[PDB]
């Protein structure tokens, strides 16, 4: 059931605190630069930002090294940029069920909460996307760590993405 | 806060990811259509708008707090009539409205109500609250927490429905 996809999700690390510490002026200037990035940066990894949740996206794309060359390429500019926003992002891949401009199923909600698991600054991968860019020549990632995740049963292992 | 007044109102369904994994996508699919067309539709009644959908909840706009208020009464209602449970959270104040969507600490504020609402239950906020028996609505005493990314605590209103 459904179409494989891969699901990205970013997150800002304590937004909220950041919104009151600025003020909504501020945040609206740096919430409207931040979705240009994203976009941006999506888009050249032929990507497909599905919709936002204020201070995250969920993105599609075809293939797994697509999505993480887009997360490298996030950090990086967030790490550039910063010369401050801290953003949380996981991947996941699947099928999952198209509805308009949005996607449901159990492998959009492991997306949310592979991400979920991420600390700011760091890009958190699935096993299976672990294992679909084992061969890859430029992609590294740690031995993984276990987790459980909130609504599935048994322990999942999630990858650290490594950059250059 | 900046922006005008407006009235966001959250819905979370409890542990949809559970639900999800037991039923299977088939079934989980067809679920939230119906749940999307009856929360549209019972918005729509209060002249509520959509602003989007958050995977199993949505972000909706009303002018007034009464509507919010009634639309939640009416889908807890609904819901019982139709398992689902569904935690609703009503903020108001001011939000900067851009491109079909709401910014700011309100926004941020009436989500972190939601949150602290449990399956079955309408929460507002304490300005919601004062904003509102001449139009029908009744409160308990209120609880009072903390709401992650916002200092000191917050009184939080029950609404308590015939
Ligand atoms: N434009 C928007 N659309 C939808 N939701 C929004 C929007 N703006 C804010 N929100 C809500 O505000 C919250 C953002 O805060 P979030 O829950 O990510 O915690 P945070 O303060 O970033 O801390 P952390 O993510 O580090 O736990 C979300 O729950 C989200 O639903
Ligand atoms: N179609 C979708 N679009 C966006 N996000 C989705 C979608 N489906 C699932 N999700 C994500 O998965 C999340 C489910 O998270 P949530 O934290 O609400 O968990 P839950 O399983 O409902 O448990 P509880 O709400 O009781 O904590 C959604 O809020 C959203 O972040
Ligand atoms: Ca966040
Ligand atoms: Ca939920």
């Amino acid at each position: 059931m459904g179409s494989r996809v891969v699901i990205l999700f970013t997150d800002i690390e304590e937004s909220t605190a950041l919104n009151e510490r600025i003020g909504d002026r501020a945040w609206v200037k740096l919430i409207s630069s931040h979705d240009k990035l994203v976009s941006d940066l999506v888009r050249r990894q032929s990507g497909h930002v599905v919709k936002s949740q204020g201070d995250g996206f969920m993105v599609a794309f075809a293939r797994p090294e697509q999505a993480v060359r887009c997360g490298i390429e996030l950090q990086r500019a967030l790490r550039r940029n910063a010369n401050e926003i801290r953003v949380r992002i996981g991947i996941h891949m699947g099928r999952s069920v198209r509805r308009g401009d949005d996607l449901f199923g159990r492998n959009v909600a492991m997306a949310a909460r592979v991400a979920a698991q991420a600390a700011g600054g760091e890009i958190l991968v699935s096993q299976p996307v672990r294992d679909a860019l084992s061969r890859s020549d430029g992609i590294r990632f740690d031995d993984g760590r276990e987790v459980e995740l909130k609504g599935f049963s048994g322990t999942y292992r999630l990858f650290a993405v490594l950059a250059s």
